[PDB]
């Protein structure tokens, strides 16, 4: 089984990518180099969903350019009927790795988390903001994370989490830089605690109720990285304005010192 891509031929390994008008396969170019291929089947998309497409390909290719934190995009071949992307393959994603994870060294967590502020501070440089982070958006790669996308696609039945959502997401039913800084902060929260936040809340209604409540306080149990620790009620904060931006993060003596 095979593909075809401006010309070049790339056998498949194996599906990756489940589901939805889109999949990924695991493939190799002649030479037995390794991509993944995203394929995209556009028969059923609206013009709205096609251009959606079409900006979140075009951000990806000049983004590429600016930090080696985001994922490559290596050629693509776009159709009236499809869409294939050659990318970077990588080795697992953050979210199985975390899945399969008895606990995280705090070295590893530290260096993540440094490529995930990269990742983001990047995209928020123009004009991104993701708005729907989490650890199946990130790539480990070489020991490197990397953003995979950039939430810009429009649509493609029990999952899809609101664990990380933003209380100012919810109240607003404004989506800021400070959105991407909270679910970054439910990341780390989950790579230091072993749990997100507000996961304990069995009700989907209360659990957002939660999120928006002041009077809901959120846990931080001590820990030897008191540095860490500061970051996490630092990202936390319901207050979007009151709390901390990714250049502050970058400058953190979580990501600075030692
Ligand atoms: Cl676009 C893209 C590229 C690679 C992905 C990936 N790679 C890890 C699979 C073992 C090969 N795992 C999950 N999603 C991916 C999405």
């Amino acid at each position: 089984e095979c593909i075809s891509v401006k010309g070049r031929i790339y056998s498949i390994l194996k599906q990756i990518g489940s589901g939805g008008s889109s999949k990924v396969f695991q493939v190799l170019n002649e030479k037995k180099q390794i991509y993944a291929i995203k394929y995209v089947n556009l028969e059923e998309a609206d013009n709205q969903t096609l251009d959606s497409y079409r900006n979140e390909i075009a951000y990806l290719n000049k983004l590429q350019q600016h930090s080696d934190k985001i994922i490559r995009l290596y050629d693509y071949e776009i159709t009236d009927q499809y869409i294939y992307m050659v990318m970077e393959c990588g080795n697992i994603d953050l979210n199985s790795w975390l899945k399969k994870k008895k606990s995280i060294d705090p070295w590893e967590r530290k260096s993540y988390w440094k490529n995930m502020l990269e990742a983001v501070h990047t995209i928020h440089q123009h004009g991104i903001v993701h708005s729907d982070l989490k650890p199946a958006n990130f790539l480990i790669v070489d020991g490197m994370l990397k953003l995979i996308d950039f939430g810009i696609a429009n649509q493609m039945s029990q999952v899809g989490t609101v664990n990380y959502m933003p209380p100012e997401a919810i109240k607003d039913m404004k989506i800021s830089p400070k959105s991407d800084v909270w679910s970054l902060g439910c990341i780390l929260y989950y790579m230091t605690y072993g749990k997100t936040p507000f996961q304990q809340i069995i009700n989907q209604i209360s659990k957002l109720h939660a999120i928006i409540d002041p009077n809901h306080e959120i846990e931080f149990p001590d820990i030897p990285e008191k540095d860490l620790q500061d970051v996490l009620k630092c990202c936390l904060k319901r207050d979007p304005k009151q709390r901390i931006s990714i250049p502050e993060l970058l400058a953190h003596p979580y990501v600075q010192i030692q």
